[PDB]
């Protein structure tokens, strides 16, 4: 009944090759390994996603294109955010396979929790790489979980709107998506206002919480709990997919939100308490050490352990300087979230939730 840890050196190596975030998978894994948390989980080597498996969501023209490029590209969303570099198809196939493997562990009852810290690439569209995402692994995970579990809840706590996942499932009532994100014109991807609720038979089954710069642990949790509690009771999910992108975290060069891993960990504890099949994904996170600190810490809460404050010696110890501690401060900058507007967001959501289900 011990949590599944998707991990292999091939896999971490493949994920270290993402141009946007070099060496990040290693640092995350290395910190986890340094805390010996992998000794407390069941290490599962990820499958490589076969063509037909990624075909469950991505159109075949796209998939076949990635393959050749890996060996009109502006049409398939490739370019600046998504380079056509030697091996990107193997990259996508590894990330997608990893999330699929996590979900497959879940549906097989191998574990209550399965973790793929290298996943969470929530922007990719069916025929279109986007926002560093070549392949929407969260979508393929949800789709795999759907083979056994009737209703899936996707909760996305990344800084950016989980548009690709929302889009994938916006028409159905069987998957509800809940996104907490910066919403400010010009800030990627620009979608996901509170009024975005899903479409057709999927109407009211998309939830969006547009937040502004400076949010801290206390208030983010207040909001997240308020939305989740109402979501749980109305939707009654059978399994949960949870994206925990660390770009919300104090010290991220995106410098938008002002979270510490402790406040995100509260939200996680709240989801874990539902005691449901839960697929844990990573995502954004551009301060590499802090991201490692964050997910290592969340791995701690999954296991129900509290970790030493001192960063253990390991491959990447020097990146943790000068303090070499697990915890995060809080930059001192204003909380641009007027509590009036948060209450209008919260009400509007609760109103939408009364139509579920
Ligand atoms: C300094 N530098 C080289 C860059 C700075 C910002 C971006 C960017 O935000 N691009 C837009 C795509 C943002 C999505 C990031 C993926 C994510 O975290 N999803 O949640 C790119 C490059
Ligand atoms: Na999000
Ligand atoms: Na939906
Ligand atoms: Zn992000």
């Amino acid at each position: 009944l011990v949590p599944v840890y998707i991990y292999s050196p091939e896999y971490v190596s493949m994920c270290d090759s993402l141009a946007k975030i070099p060496k990040r998978a290693s640092m995350v894994h290395s910190l986890i390994e340094a805390y010996a948390l992998h000794k407390q989980m069941r290490i599962v080597k990820p499958k490589v996603a076969s063509m037909e498996e990624m075909a469950t969501f991505h159109t075949d023209a796209y998939l076949q294109h990635l393959q050749k490029v890996s060996q009109d590209s502006i049409e398939y969303g490739l370019g600046y955010d998504c380079p056509a570099t030697e091996g990107i198809f193997d990259y996508a196939a590894a990330i997608g396979g990893a999330t699929i493997t996590a979900a497959q562990c879940l549906i097989d009852g191998m574990c209550k929790v399965a973790i793929n810290w290298s996943g969470g690439w929530h922007h990719a569209k069916k025929d279109e790489a986007s926002g560093f995402c070549y392949l929407n692994d969260a979508v393929l995970g949800i789709l795999r979980l759907r083979r056994k579990f009737e209703r899936i809840l996707y909760v996305d706590l990344d800084l950016h709107h989980g548009d690709g996942v929302e889009d994938a499932f916006s028409f159905t009532s069987k998957v509800m998506t809940v996104s907490l994100h910066k919403f400010s014109p010009g800030f990627f991807p620009g979608t996901g206002d509170v009024s975005d609720v899903g479409l057709g038979k999927g109407r009211y089954y998309s939830v969006n919480v547009p937040i502004q710069d400076g949010i801290q642990d206390e208030k983010y949790y207040q909001i997240c709990e308020s939305v989740l509690k109402e979501v749980y009771q109305a939707f009654n999910p059978k399994a949960v997919v949870l994206q925990l992108g660390a770009d919300t975290i104090a010290g991220d060069p995106m410098c938008s939100f002002n979270m510490t891993p402790v406040g995100i960990g509260k939200c996680l504890k709240y989801i874990l308490q539902w005691q449901l099949a839960t697929l844990i994904l990573g995502g954004g996170g551009y301060n590499l050490a802090n991201t490692a600190r964050c997910w290592t810490y969340l791995t701690g809460v999954i296991l129900g352990k509290t970790l030493s404050s001192e960063i253990p010696d390991h491959e990447f110890f020097t990146a943790y300087g000068p303090d070499y501690v697990l915890e995060i401060t809080p930059s001192c900058r204003p909380d641009r979230n007027e509590p009036h507007r948060i209450q209008q967001i919260l009400n509007y959501i609760k109103g939408n939730l009364k139509h579920v289900v």
